């Protein structure tokens, strides 16, 4: 339990989430996790699975995509942001992520507008490794 | 059929549902249905008595009472929220409600955490009438 | 023939069945019946008398009680439920009933567990009249 | 007794249940079972066979097939869900299952709408093995 | 000839059968008969008088008692039951009768076990008149 | 005496009963029996010998067929079921049987409607051997 980072994503985009978690593990962040890792299919529909992904993850990494426009995804973004804001501490746990496959032109107007004025992480940037190192510092959250 | 709004509640808090229904009908919302309105006696245990409430109601209202922490209540909230999200149109069908008989501190984490960022209605608030008027606009979905 | 509703009950609790029939007819359900109405005396121990009660009734009302725990009662519940489920049409027929003589905590574990997935028609409820009116709407079964 | 998991299926899909049991045992879950193993012939139509399957199993697995749209199947789903939700312990045992012979569009409204908000186990996905290993952890229910 | 009902009784219990017949015809059943009504002193023995009683009666009423346990009584019960069952028509005619002079605890295993599967009428019952009216209806069989 | 299982059958279908007894003894149930092992034209009458066969057999197997529709057959089924249900012990012994010579569509409606609640064993099923093994376990009734 208490994984380092979790990758919230749409149901269809499984390969993108797997690639991103593998890459972030490769760059030097141990104990990688994804939404479909604690997405416990025995009955945890969206109450226990989503709250387990939010609560038991030091960093919540939202994965924007053209398929991230669905209403369920927007509700997940709202839930993650509100949990981050209400929870004591946790300055910038929610980290918007732009995958390599995605482009800045496919940002969801309805969904990604909530994250427009928040610190983003991009894969197209050539400073991506330094951004990851700065974000995932040795000192982090506790139990 | 096709009632304007339905109140979801626990088994014990039967009277609170009727009280809130009468109060909300007083404000000027016709067809004040409740969970016991379509709680058909035979055949249904949770098959359509929980589904006809979701299916045949324009707005769904969840009473966040102290008795609403039951294990069945969490499944009811999950079903309502997921049916709202899968359904097309009317993004804010699901509405948390806080009757005077309950308190904001009485919000049990397990169930209230599902509705941390939703359209909350509070009887403790003094702008209740304006919130009700804004939420229950003259135009109400379709058949 | 073709009675509106019948009451299945243990042999000992005939008076409770008569009382429930009288009360339910008083509420506005005509042509009330009971098991002893078609509990024919010649021969038909449980072969066709029970079949006459099941087939020739629009609704079946099991009278749960402390004397309803015997093996014969369990077979009666099993047969009524299976006949209702296999029958064409008539989505909801078997109506669990809790008379004032018994208590909600006095449910027999062996028998009442079969109906644990069905909504009861509780006499103790303050909404009993509305439940009865809702369960017995003018449009009903036929031949 | 006290089987690890039981597969609830329709009357016409015994072969699918046996195949799924064999596959799930192959993944590394010992002491498998199916509904046609505690489906004792002498009596026990749905009284002490379905209830025995519900009570004497750790993980109830509903097999969402094409023949699973019958009224009997809907009653079985209601019984399983309500028995799981009412009883203390057994946190989230009930597991919807999607076999090969079914389709993502096979979800009939009447039966699958009950589990629509509930999360399913789909072996169509490529993460099925890890998903199952996550489901049936070594620590589980007691007697 | 062709009496409505016939009372079959032990040789030593003529008074009980006569009292039962006298009580019964007053309720509205005309042309009452008993075994001693067709029981000729000369010529006929047992096979002829008993067969005449079986053949020339619309209904046959066995009268269970403590003196109804002899081998002759068992033979009479068996003969009457088999004649009713084999003969085409007459859907159900054999009626077990429990008079007040006997008790339910006084059911001799041998003779009563033949009619254990059949349903009876008890003089101890409080719905005796209605049961009798249900048995003997204005429409009946003939030969 | 005290035969392990008996087979009640219509008089016309003697061969089917013997064949079923031979098969079921072959599967591994020792000391088989049939109705014509405690059935004599001389001495005991039909009802008496049927009652003798009911209570001297650990298991009772009704052999449904097209010739099992007569009123005598219905009375035998009623008597067997009622004797099983009323007697103390023996939780469930009346086992509906479906042999090769019949089909699950030609079942006697009037007779088999009594057993529609219970579970039958079909030779048509491919799990017949497992059903028999689960049925006739080493531990069984006692004198």
């Amino acid at each position: 339990k208490f994984y380092n980072f979790v990758i919230l994503h749409a149901r269809a985009d499984e390969h993108i989430a797997l690639r991103v978690r593998e890459k972030l593990e490769a760059l030097g962040v141990p104990d990688g996790a994804t939404f479909c890792e604690d997405f416990q299919v025995p009955g945890r529909g969206e109450l226990s699975c989503l709250q387990d992904a939010i609560d038991h993850s030091a960093f919540i990494i939202l994965l924007l995509t053209s398929n991230f426009d669905c209403r369920l995804s927007l509700h997940q973004v709202n839930q993650a942001m509100m949990s981050n804001l209400t929870r004591q501490g946790s300055p910038d746990c929610v980290i918007p992520f732009l995958p390599l496959e995605s482009s800045p032109a496919q940002l969801s107007s309805d969904t990604a507008s909530l994250l427009s004025g928040l610190v983003r992480l991009d894969e197209h940037s050539q400073i991506f490794a330094r951004k990851v190192a700065n974000t995932f510092k040795p000192h982090r959250l506790q139990a």
